């Protein structure tokens, strides 16, 4: 019956070329150590509930208002999941709802800006090279449906000028300010911002995305006490699914003592209406239901337990990396990220990433604070959300310090022996070269018997 | 301690409340009689891909240009899909190029119009109620609602309410003095094929681009049972769920080579939409692709490939001619007199009620249907027609009796519904009619009817797993 | 000293260049035969106007709503200025508004665009050809800053298909539909556009700068019964200075059936604001008092038997050209112009109407539905407004008439011995004929002889 | 019969309103005593050739590319016209052009706006409250206003509150942030010169166009007592009258030649703004020009070319500086010190009060004045500045000594602004004030003003006629 066993034909019967590719893959990530803020490893509830006869059903609409019919256990798994949600932030019901329609964050600021900022309008956000829009042409979508003026931060002290941010912003008569970031350890003022937009009638949205799990723990003060709108999405902190999350104000917004009346907030309709029919159709059950287990398990104190020991690891990490004489800028960080500068030690960010995967390591490289060239990024970052999920400890993070500073041997080595002054296309021609390979190959197999030892969460 | 077991527990034993929740939705599916066009069942290979480590890989950027390392896995896995993707069409390498970034259909709609319209642009798409969408433009005289009437400017042809074919006179009228930037050939509610070489004439008249939106057929241009619109349209974005039994995706087709050649100077012109279409889709809306979604499309198109593929939509189509000679049978007006694809739409008004009504009383009886507008009606709020898709228990191994017998089944619903009806009065309101339904009138009925067909759903078997 | 003079000597002491300059294009205007439709001829009085000392007061905003102090006597000359616009076409000053703000009519139309259409918005209005967009470029400042796209006459009859500017209407959804006409002398139906607006629930605006004058008479039905907007200019009928008007609906515009209530109208506050401080500063006083001057004049039984003059010698030349033998196309025209064909006889208007511009005729070509060309034009439009302001009878006319018809025989004898395959150049060229010249100079001394009779008016 | 006693009957004749409308106005400005900067008395000669038969002829279109015939004369015109602007500023032809089509200042702006900007662009001007013109950019938080606002994007920066002069300090910081397309270097109530170096180093740092406006000072760069602009300027927008003594009209002077030289293929660059000006101009926005006011125009730019110009202009500052100096003896607060131009903003918050009582007190005893925000003001519905202008007077014959009368009117007039004030308190509001100067106790004092300034004004002509 090859007709109906079809539909019920195993991954591995099916098709072995994605199944091998799967499989290597696996291997890879099992074998090969991984240290990237934004990389984690979500848990087998979450894969399991993807991977639910949920793909099929379409659920076109909002429970009560629904299109389509049969949609009664999707109102219920949907109103379980915005439930968890507005009680893992610890919000009150009445004053705080929560959207997971949106498939991703960035199609959920799109929505909220379709909603809020009334295209062609005047937005105020932070500079992209400074933890966007060109003289000659607009690359993102947000330049171009809207305007948008960023404020710089201090190249001095490294701090946003909130002086000239408010004289930028009466001048300017924006109609929304972005309090998000990407590469900003410090901690934002959000009451400045707040009495900032109260006095020029905009409204605030945050960008929690990166820090979703430590507000969780409440490691990080929560932005949800002053931003109306807050915006985030469900992995690199939580261990989910892909897929985003809305926090809109709700209940009386102020009560004008001109007339004496109420004023209602309004965000609701319409980031309602901006994420379907606006922008989205039907949305992913699936998602729902795997944000829905990840908040509820992200609701226990093994999550606590997990951000302190990330916290804890994180600071034994920035403590290893200072003990080798390796010089950590901006005064080691408040967050799980770590930024190093290793300009003084005679290396390139890229070339030193690029020998890191050259033997099974991974990091990551960006521009730093007061950026002097774009060609030679020497901010070299780490992050370690993934290993401390996996298990590791101080101890076993000394050892990766040690590996790291093996690696930045081999790449002192590799420039020494190429030159200084060779260019990068020399210098790439030159990481395989067989020169050292065998010594890289040793940085490689012991990386391997310290990777082998932890298990690998996910399925059998 | 309990970390090793948190990241490891299975979901029965982590949340009893969602595993529930999917078990009595399963059930319910499992007994349940789908009709909707657009609704089809995954296979267990899409569902174990889309379940893989892939989820835990950022893989931002393009195969040559990515940002990180360690990203060869899944070039490879993206190339093999993009190959897969061209082979399936049966086009030109050379010639056409797919990207499968996009999320969905909608995302896909959105990036083609950001990087073809140049917004603030004129648009010209189908109607929503005469069977388009709500990516093709639609908006009133009040406010816009959509998206792509709140950022380019659209203005959607009229369908003869007469025959029920598209009037391409009055469209090739109308671009001589509206002077689109693209033309969008898109249909969710037709039973009929489209003039796809009119439309290229018209678009070569008026200098204009031509979106394709093959949704619902895609699978049906699969099987070769239905014309390739590759022929005459440049752009083509199409699903890869609804009947090609797919994860939720999205993929685009491009032209490629020479578009033109200057007959003075004889220099070759090259075409400019790959490039496009690239920076509008990444970084100019989405991020990170999801690997495990390129991975179930990569599947669900090798299994596309097969004839078992090419057997089930000519089942399709088989199944779609026997309901609705059944349901002519019975004396039902169907519009434009038959169907050339999986969807029907079948008209009340010959039987005095609506779409609504009729719809709700199946939904009563745990019958799947939707209600749509005909062409013709007075109001939008109130639709006469109702849509019915046979892929959907076509994909379970329904024959022709079988459909026989479903469509009986709609006519003594029909009959039910013409009894609440005129039980309540002609002058009745919705919500009065709903109240009838729970009535204890009418009960043992819907009752008996529910049980029987839900003992008649439950011998054929259900995928997944 | 010198400054009791450079202030007090006359403009013939002062400049002898543009002192010449008037005096020759007064002799020029004195001897000739102006056949423009377009062109008039102001009275002593509004020339007294211009030239007084209201030039000086720079007075700003409406009365009552002034900024600057001591514009008692502006606000006074404004008010009898908008009552005599009033009274001119005898309209409800309850229900009727009027503005005299706006320099010219391009300027109204355009304040009254930035005023009801919403910029980026929808209009649709006549295009250029039929009585305006390319395909790859935009010349009109309407179709730059707003969206709009024509509708076309039939091409059989050439009268307005309604029936598909409605369906055309029912899915473009029109902000403002505008009904004016510059060479289609027929009348439009402004009780279906009123239905029609009505049913698409958009305004109607109506541009009588043609007909104007010929409203005041009640020669021509008046379009202030269904159109809410009227834009007009001041001159080319009523023999005024350079200015414009904007008539304006006031009142209620439909009864709330769902309360009872009543919805007025907004549109004076509106085209107010768009008017001032909108587009334009400060107006020009010297204008309102000209165009008061002419409303005032115009409201005489004077006026009446003046219009009465122009379509009894416009139906006279009429007459008079098609005894000749010259087919004149649409049996003539309505109001006050005709157009004259020479397809007929093989040369086309251009060449016609330079030989004439050669023997001090002046005429001008015009593009009109059959004449697909406008380097080779076949419609000769002519003027008879002017001629009846200069003094000119039936008789008279008929003389005008024997003197195009030898024009034209001149120019068909001109084309036969150049040739009808031969160039524009070449026909200039054999323009300056020996015989050709003592031709057309015979030609010029008639004429001249022939209007030295009549009187010029304006100044001494 | 009728025709030879309509059209040629004259206007006291035909109508006595308007001429006794006329007879009152003229009474009122040769008896009253006007102040304001932007004020002036044209000549005879400018009157006479308004009111000439030009009006009757129809010019529409361009010299060497007209539509209609016989305008032989109007081209001839309009030729002289516009070499006599080229040679009024001494600018070489081959390298500047001048276009008079424009009606007046602000229709001119919006043409140069609509050809530059590319409309939906960002522009910079000056701040409306700190100085600058409302066709510079002016919005709200709540709406917008003026029609640059509506049609592009305005930032506008402000003036330094302290010294009063132009922070080009935070220009600069901005221009980065901002990116704009056009720089406008324009203002009304700046009595200090402008650094046009500094914005046109700023615009080339920014790859932006440096639009100026002289508007106040057309008559100032005539004479060669300010330095002219045309340096670092491209375009330069100017009225006609002001301190020019000319009709309502307006003048652009653009750059032409070559822009700049290619330094690796060595090709030079020539400038494209005279056609894109040209089209903008006709048939953009306007149609058919005035031939009488270019008549007028150009009547008055062959009288600003003599040595009595420069004279006049050399007394206007003399007086002004005069009348400073006479202003900061009498104890008042001149802002930014003092003024390098015709106009003079004097400061009332040093006496204790406001511009908008001073201002209506001062007309009702015939001083005509307007008011004006300070830098540092709060709230602009309660100014505190009041700006007078020298040349309006300076026209008639003034000297030093009548300006110091004037001064010591302008102080009897505060006082008894003051004493007005004080009798009614502070916190009375506008509408009280005005009720409390309608008493005879006030009025008797101001009535005797008025009669006295009004004896002293009346021993001088009036220019016109």
């Amino acid at each position: 019956s090859s007709h109906d066993k079809m539909l019920a034909q195993p991954l591995k019967d099916s098709d072995v070329e994605v199944y091998n590719i799967i499989k290597k893959e696996s291997n890879r990530q099992r074998v090969g150590l991984e240290l990237i803020a934004s990389e984690n490893f979500a848990s087998r509830a979450v894969l399991e509930a993807l991977g639910s006869c949920l793909n099929n059903k379409y659920s076109e609409g909002y429970p009560g208002q629904r299109y389509y019919g049969g949609t009664e256990f999707i109102d219920e798994l949907e109103t379980l999941c915005q439930k968890r949600a507005l009680q893992a932030y610890k919000l009150d019901p009445q004053c705080w709802g929560v959207n997971v329609q949106p498939y991703s964050g960035s199609p959920a600021n799109f929505a909220v800006y379709t909603a809020l900022v009334e295209p062609h309008g005047r937005i105020m956000g932070l500079d992209l090279p400074d933890g966007f829009m060109t003289d000659k042409k607009k690359i993102s979508a947000t330049s171009i449906f809207f305007e948008s003026m960023p404020y710089k931060v201090n190249p001095d002290t490294g701090y946003i000028n909130y002086d000239q941010l408010e004289e930028n912003a009466r001048l300017f008569h924006p109609k929304l300010i972005i309090a998000g970031t990407s590469c900003y350890s410090r901690n934002l003022e959000y009451a400045r911002l707040r009495k900032i937009a109260d006095e020029n009638g905009a409204y605030l949205m945050a960008d929690m995305a990166h820090i979703s799990g430590l507000v969780a723990a409440g490691v990080v003060p929560s932005p949800f006490e002053h931003c109306h709108v807050v915006t985030t999405t469900t992995h690199k902190t939580l261990r989910g699914c892909r897929a985003g999350m809305i926090f809109y104000r709700k209940g009386v917004k102020s009560v004008d003592p001109k007339t004496g009346k109420e004023i209602l907030y309004n965000l609701e309709s319409l980031i309602n209406s901006a994420v379907f029919p606006g922008l989205q159709g039907g949305p992913h059950n699936h998602a729902i239901a795997g944000v829905a287990v990840a908040l509820k398990q992200a609701m226990t104190l093994e999550f606590k337990v997990y951000q302190h020991q990330v916290v804890a690891n994180c600071r034994a990490l920035s403590e290893a990396l200072t003990e080798l004489g390796y010089k950590i800028v901006t005064g080691g960080s408040d967050n799980h990220l770590i930024l190093v500068d290793l300009r003084s030690k005679g290396t390139d960010g890229g070339r030193a990433e690029k020998v890191l995967e050259a033997c099974s390591i991974a990091c990551n490289k960006n521009t730093c604070p007061g950026d002097r060239s774009a060609l030679r990024p020497s901010g070299l970052r780490l992050g370690t959300p993934a290993l401390t999920s996996r298990g590791l400890l101080e101890k076993d993070f000394q050892k990766v310090a040690h590996f790291i500073h093996r690696g930045i041997e081999l790449t002192l080595q590799i420039q020494s022996d190429t030159g200084v002054r060779a260019t990068l296309k020399e210098f790439k021609e030159r990481l395989a070269g067989d020169k050292y390979q065998a010594a890289v190959q040793a940085l490689r197999e012991e990386v391997e018997s310290f990777a082998s030892l932890f298990p690998l969460p996910g399925l059998p």
